[PDB]
């Protein structure tokens, strides 16, 4: 047991791929581990997908992993607008000008390369009510393009829920990669096999509860963030 | 992708038809894009009708629109003597002295033709508890009279207005006009299905706050707007 | 709709019967229109009451309309005394001298023709807490005595004051009169269903305030009125 | 309602119990008419109890009613004291030589018989915090003493003091009798069920202003009156 | 009720211990009753001090009362040090000269024995700010030193004074002891509580102003006393 | 009947092992007795297990009692992780800096002697359906190891579980040992086999129920824990 507990001692990974914009969100999760899925939730319009979106792209950017976004409501033009403007601080969806400048100015064709020129990014959208469907293009996400971290975007609250849920989670623990899935708030499996449920609340100033945290157990509001409708980031705040 | 996201970049609408009298709507809505559902409310005698109406006059006269007006509870006479009166910076209603001298003067049939001579404005009134009875005249509306804004007044504030509502965005969604829908506030599918929602508060200062704005998600108060009693026109104000 | 709205503007009554004693009120009421009621409000004592009884009585003298008055509280002798002295220019309450004078000197019965003589005013009392058997008078004070003003005085602020003000207001619709309502302020539907209030503000110097006109919009202080104690009127001041 | 009238206007009770030593009071007020609760007011030693007993003194000595006295604070001995001094012009409680000589003298005997020798004046001390112990004797001191006029001193600034002005108000206006309540100023149904209030201000020239006066509407200040430090008596003031 | 008036009216102290050196504050308040408490006040050095203790000197000496002393402030040594100059009409705080020839003279024992050698006077000092531990000493210095009269030297202007004031009218009503407390004006139960209200005004011609006086109701000023900067005495004044 | 009593009187085992860190636990169930199955329940991170681990540390540590300790979920090596971090007041598992610390330093070592050098605790994983291989173990740590408790980690919510159950409860009754069972709330003979059933409840506050205790029939909660997320002990809590 000794040399048994040594090894398990020197090998386990607590620390997960760290969140970024939120002070505290890290201290109460430890990040994100490869193997558990992480939900994301809060009302419509309220900022999951940008959340994540920015997660997303600091993960990819700065961590160096590759992520597969799968989007089951927008498409990857949309998807991929949001990420390019994210990038450059900008948000091109709000500015037909800027959108028709970037064309011209060649900083789209520049802007594009910057951000997809490597293979770290991988959109696919075209996601019809089959999961079956669904878990094969993620295991390819997975095994032939190599993500880390697969975002699911999303799904709204049970056979369907509770069987897609536990074939997530399945899918997650078997892998090894980091599933995170985004669901609407207007349940069962959703509570139990997620492994850190984050929920953000707002009234730009969003408040991000972690109603739940298998790993550390930590619960609580982790931090504020404020949303800087500029940039379309997610700022800490000092509230 | 590429040129997949470019083509996107190029042909996305993102300003819609712009508002007037309140500098900050535009701020922070970007107007009213087509197959979005706009919903104006506040009090009654709060100053909804106006609000609309004067847009309604705007988007008609200046922008070269076709503009449908459904009403459901005053009739197409008084609805056009408003527009009439407000075309004309006068209020007709308030004076049965210039109602009686713009007959005789001809005023009244050179008002008429100066306003509905063309086919810009589609007034219809006579609007029983049919949803689809509805329905139908307003995709006539678009379809047969090519209105490209159809104002809906009005509706009060849940089977019957759920299901109108969701018939609406989807009329809405499907055929691309804009949709903009007066309710008064003394709710559900209301706020999920509204894309944009209007609210006009006083104590005529009138304070106009944004309670929802879907493609912006830029919220709060977009300014200020005066009454002007004497021409009946809502006017920016200085507050 | 041309000839549709012509004879709409042509046969529309925008200004009803005119007020008095208060330079203003017409300017934003534009007066008391058929099928409308009229809210007047105030504290006790300050003055309500006086305030209505000089418009009853021009109205029926000056005008040649039909008055009704209904009074819950005092009785048809007490209201005759009030009217009798206002038209008079004096107060018979306050002086038992003048009261035993009248009687002797003829002049009572002279005045009281002078008065009463016609048809005009019709006063009722005798009003238990049943709406009912108040709407059944009210309508017979219409129907029967053809009466083109009925004043209800008065009330004090809710299923009871709702449905009554509810059964007030559908009846001064379909019929066309104009009912004036006296309540107490020491709300809900009153607000709700009145379509003009008129308050009554006081430290002989009375600010007349248009807390709401739905026919014109145009809110606030109409003016101010002066008591004179000697006559009993609510005379028009230089403030 | 002729017939209905002219009873009405003779047999009407407009001119009250006449106040004394302040010309402007009887102006404004028309009297203490019977049913009414006369309100008394002012701040500690300002003067109240002189006032109504000067009234009282000559309601009953003059006007030839019984008046009753009912002390909270004080005793009978007291109140006795004071009224014995004020009929004879005289301050007992300031001197105890005069005070002294008056009983040798024999003129204390006399004096008392002059005073209380008839049935005029009921002075009833010994009132805890029951309301309705009061009552009960209130209303004995009417039935029973046949008193016109029942002064009650005193009371100080809610369910208490409310339901004790509703129990004095219903008592006062059911039996006739004249309630004169004096009440200490350091409210709520005080102002709402008392008929007349007076109030006395100064800072020995005393400026007796009138709150309110349901039966007149005539308020602002009657006049001034001086103390005499001499007699004790209140004196009309030519300020 | 005559028995009872006439046992009351022989009975009766309005004439309480006089007051000394101001020709005019015994004819507006008749002296210093027991149970009633005196305020005695002025700017600070105003002469506050010097006036109570020539009263406690002529009370002890003159009147044959005992009379209790409370120090708050200065200690007992002074205090009797000013009594003795007082006394002897001499002031020994101004001259080092007198102070050390008393003392060789012998005259100081004779001078300290014919003030203090009976029981007349009690001086205690050393008097926190607890008022239970005061009230404590004040009603010991009633009923176990049997003093006439209490002063409280001194305080300064709630709810510790208004506490204090409150438990100190108490204490005087319940005992009937004289309380004379001397307070600083640089209020709320000070001038509620206090019986009577002597002020002190200078610009050694001092006005001497009665500014309430329950008992009598007289106000105003008394009249002029004039310091002798020799004797420490205050004189009646001719002005 | 006397002296069978006396005996039966002194050798009864009433008080059990004690529990620790809430007060009120040993209140109402007076500690865990040998034959006897605990059952500790609620939901899934509730807390059951570190609960648990608690109780066996300090059995084990302080009261002299060998502890082993079957996981049916989990591995050894996680549970001797959670031991060695509980023992030093830290939680290895939320923290790759410690656990890589304590390696070189030299601590791990240490802390590994200090806690498993005795033969006090007994920990075996590797539990497969089949109860009889597992009570085959169960016993053989009562018997081979010497074990006083045995925890059972854990169970989820009927034949085979009914049958479990009634195996655990016979070989608890018929061995002695305390056996407790941790089990999964998301029943049949749970709540009859158990002789003592504790549920813990939480929104790290923690609330003890005593749903079941045979021995002393006492329900109902016993207490409230507070959570150290900092050193992973469950700590009693003032509420
Ligand atoms: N009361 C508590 N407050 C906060 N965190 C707690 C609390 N109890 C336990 N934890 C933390 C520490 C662990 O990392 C995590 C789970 O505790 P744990 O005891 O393993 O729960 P459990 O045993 O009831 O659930 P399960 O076996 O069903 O997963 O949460
Ligand atoms: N915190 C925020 N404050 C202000 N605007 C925000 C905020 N978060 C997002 N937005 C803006 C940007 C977008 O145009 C819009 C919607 O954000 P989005 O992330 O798409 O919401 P969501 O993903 O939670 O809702 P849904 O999928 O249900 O429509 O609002
Ligand atoms: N801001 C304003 N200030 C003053 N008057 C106004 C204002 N807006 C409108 N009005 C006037 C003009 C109209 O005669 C009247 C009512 O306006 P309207 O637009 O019909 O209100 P609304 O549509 O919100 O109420 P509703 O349908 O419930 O009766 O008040
Ligand atoms: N503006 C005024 N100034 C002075 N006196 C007034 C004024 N208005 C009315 N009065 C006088 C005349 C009456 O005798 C008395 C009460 O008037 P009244 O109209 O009966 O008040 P009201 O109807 O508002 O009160 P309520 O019904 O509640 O008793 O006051
Ligand atoms: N009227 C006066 N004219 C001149 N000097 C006076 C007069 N009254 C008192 N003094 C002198 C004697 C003392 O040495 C000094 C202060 O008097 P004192 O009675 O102690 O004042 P005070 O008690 O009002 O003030 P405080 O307590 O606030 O210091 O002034
Ligand atoms: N106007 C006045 N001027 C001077 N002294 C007056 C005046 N009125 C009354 N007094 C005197 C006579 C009394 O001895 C004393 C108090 O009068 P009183 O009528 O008892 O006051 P009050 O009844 O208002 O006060 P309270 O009941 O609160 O003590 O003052």
């Amino acid at each position: 047991m000794r040399e048994r507990i040594r090894e398990h001692l020197s090998s386990e990974e607590s620390v997960g791929l760290l969140f970024s914009g939120c002070t505290g969100i890290n201290d109460k999760t430890l990040g994100a581990r490869g193997g558990e899925v992480i939900m994301v939730t809060s009302g419509s319009g309220m900022g999951k997908s940008t959340f994540v979106r920015q997660q997303a792209l600091q993960w990819g950017t700065a961590m160096g992993k590759k992520v597969g976004l799968a989007m089951l409501e927008e498409s990857v033009e949309e998807t991929a607008e949001d990420l390019i403007g994210l990038h450059n601080r900008v948000r091109l969806r709000q500015s037909d000008s800027l959108k028709r400048e970037i064309i011209e100015n060649g900083k789209f064709d520049q802007w594009f390369d910057e951000l997809f020129g490597n293979d770290t990014f991988h959109l696919y959208d075209s996601f019809e009510a089959e999961t079956d469907r669904l878990l094969a293009k993620l295991a390819y996400m997975r095994s032939g393009l190599g993500c880390d971290v697969i975002i699911l975007d999303h799904i709204s609250i049970r056979k369907m829920i509770d069987n897609l849920m536990t074939k997530l989670k399945g899918f997650a623990k078997s892998t090894g990669v980091v599933l995170v899935v985004i669901c609407h708030l207007k349940s069962g499996a959703l509570r139990q096999l997620s492994d850190t449920i984050i929920a953000l609340e707002r009234n730009n100033l969003v408040l991000v509860r972690i109603l739940k945290c298998r790993f550390t157990g930590d619960t609580g509001i982790a931090g504020y963030m404020e949303y800087n409708k500029e940039t379309g980031w997610l700022e800490p705040s000092s509230y």
